[PDB]
This record gives C-alpha cells, sequence and structure tokens, in this order.
C-alpha cells in the first residue's frame, strides 16, 4: 500500500527503427531494433512487442498490464519496461537481450556450459525473485524460457503476462497455464504464493540443469496433479550433486512454508558458486558510436 510512482514513458513512432524479426507466435511479433530518444544523442538497443496485429480489445488490455507491471520494476536481475507507442497497434519497448531466453540459449551451448555459469543464474534468477517477493508481486509463469539473457554472465526475469500484484494468495480464472511448473495448491487450488513461485523456481533450476530437458516429457497435463499427490518428482538431472538436488526437493514440498525463501536460496547457490566443481560435475569444466546499453540510459 505504498503509492506506485513508477512513470509510464510514451514513445513517438518516428524515434525508433525496426531492424529484425526475432519471433513471432501467440504473444504476437518480437523485433530487434534501435532507439534513438529525440535531442538525447545516444543509440538504444531494443526489442519491441507488437500483437499479432490484433485490435482486439482484450488483447490491449493484456500488454497495458504487462505494461504496468515492467514498468513498476527497478533490479538488475528482473527486465524493466523502457516505454511504449500507441500506435493503432500498441507496442511495448524494452531492453534489448540479444542471447534470447536462457532455454534456448542452454539448449544450444550444451557442450560449453560450465558450473561456474549454471550456480551463477541460479544466484541471479533467486535475486530476481527476492526482487519481486520485496515488491509484493508474485511471477506466476516462471520457467526456463521467460529468462532473458543479456549476456552469458547477466540474466534477467521477465514475461510478467501472468504477473500479479497482492493480501497473501492469488485466486484465478483458468484460461491457459504451465501446468509442469506449477505447485500442487495452484493446481488443484487454484492458489499462487511467493511460495509457490518457490516451486517453479525448483523446475527452473532442473530445466537448466537437464540443459533443456522438458519437465516430464512422456507425462500428458491432466495426470500431473495425481503423480505429485502420489509423491513422485521430477528426477535427478546427471550433472547434480545430491547437494544440489536436495535443494530442488525441497522447492517441491507439499507444505509450502517449508519450502525455501528465495533469500535463503541466494545464500544457498551463492555458496556453492564459490567451489562449484564440488556441486556439479560436468565433463570438460576446465555505426555505433553512440551506442548506450539500455541499463546506463537512466531517465531521472
Ligand atoms: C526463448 C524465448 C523465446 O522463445 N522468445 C521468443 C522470441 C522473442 C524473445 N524475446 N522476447 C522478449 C520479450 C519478453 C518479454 C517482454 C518483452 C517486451 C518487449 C519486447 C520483448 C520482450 C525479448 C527481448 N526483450 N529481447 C530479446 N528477445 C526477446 C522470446
Amino acid at each position: 500500500e505504498a503509492p506506485n510512482q513508477a512513470l509510464l514513458r510514451i514513445l513517438k513512432e518516428t524515434e525508433f527503427k525496426k531492424i529484425k524479426v526475432l519471433g513471432s507466435g501467440a504473444f504476437g511479433t518480437v523485433y530487434k531494433g534501435l532507439w534513438i530518444p529525440e535531442g538525447e544523442k545516444v543509440k538504444i538497443p531494443v526489442a519491441i512487442k507488437e500483437l499479432r496485429e490484433a485490435t482486439s480489445p482484450k488483447a490491449n488490455k493484456e500488454i497495458l498490464d504487462e505494461a504496468y507491471v515492467m514498468a513498476s520494476v527497478d533490479n538488475p536481475h528482473v527486465c524493466r519496461l523502457l516505454g511504449i507507442c500507441l500506435t493503432s497497434t500498441v507496442q511495448l519497448i524494452m531492453q534489448l537481450m540479444p542471447f534470447g531466453c536462457l532455454l534456448d540459449y542452454v539448449r544450444e551451448h550444451k557442450d560449453n556450459i560450465g558450473s561456474q555459469y549454471l550456480l551463477n543464474w541460479c544466484v541471479q534468477i533467486a535475486k530476481g525473485m527476492n526482487y519481486l517477493e520485496d515488491r509484493r508481486l508474485v511471477h506466476r509463469d516462471l520457467a526456463a524460457r521467460n529468462v532473458l539473457v543479456k549476456t552469458p554472465q547477466h540474466v534477467k526475469i521477465t514475461d510478467f503476462g501472468l504477473a500479479k500484484l497482492l493480501e497473501k494468495e492469488y485466486h484465478a480464472e483458468g484460461g491457459k497455464v504451465p501446468i509442469k511448473w506449477m505447485a500442487l495448491e495452484s493446481i488443484l487450488h487454484r492458489i499462487y504464493t511467493h511460495q509457490s513461485d518457490v516451486w517453479s523456481y525448483g523446475v527452473t533450476v532442473w530445466e537448466l540443469m537437464t540443459f533443456g530437458s522438458k519437465p516430464y516429457d512422456g507425462i500428458p497435463a491432466s495426470e500431473i496433479s495425481s503423480i505429485l499427490e502420489k509423491g513422485e518428482r521430477l528426477p535427478q538431472p546427471p550433472i547434480c550433486t545430491i547437494d544440489v538436488y536436495m535443494i530442488m526437493v525441497k522447492c517441491w514440498m507439499i507444505d509450502a512454508d517449508s519450502r525455501p525463501k528465495f533469500r535463503e536460496l541466494i545464500i544457498e547457490f551463492s555458496k556453492m558458486a564459490r567451489d562449484p566443481q564440488r556441486y556439479l560435475v560436468i565433463q570438460g569444466d576446465e555505426d555505433m558510436d553512440d551506442v548506450v546499453d539500455a541499463d546506463e540510459y537512466l531517465i531521472p
């Protein structure tokens, strides 16, 4: 209940160039692009999200919710909005995360990812997520596909489509949901907590440790609820020492208050990132003149 004084910045269509398409799908369309704030003498590499040319009234309501949330965050491990552009087709402008999402990155680079990288990513994500806990904000769709990569050393949490600002729970109408990342209480009772986000964290860590495997690859979504009730969980990844897998399993307790808190998760993975070969066992560990990254373009 502190007042949210974040500025929403509105961008003229003239200010930014679309260079190339990064992706299209359910979301709409994403472009690599370049932004020149007028009068400023900088050039900022950006990504631009347009809706799939939809003029739908529910669709504009959706991205403006996303815009809302993105505009209200400020953390090195969380993706922030740069601006919106109120063309007939509404556009979200954010920082360009050149290496795409982390899921695709671990897959593309399996044979070259060391323990130091994996554990540092885990730490960075726990930080992002802890920042969101401080801001009383529940992600609801944490997964490896929703973590973007600025550089291989630096990743940020994103996709706030489903993200909901809080007292101590959120209750939903189903829509579509990422069932395989969801806490049990969320599947059964449509309840979402920070601690429910921890479950999703667990599964995300698991996605990284298996270099992009699909959780429950075989199983149909309908089935999941029952399995977790039985007590089955995801398997221990080959690279994982018991110390690491233990932490994943703790994220997957039935009793959500018995799960760890992101602040604790930072600590554990930090200790592990200090001596990373003790905790993960992997074969082979061993014009642009005026360009400025978004993280150096502060405006107030
Ligand atoms: C593996 C992730 C993935 O498959 N995609 C699809 C290709 C486009 C990728 N992408 N998305 C964003 C992104 C995410 C959330 C919000 C916004 C808002 C405006 C513009 C983009 C986004 C990407 C960004 N910011 N940078 C590079 N690629 C991005 C995700």
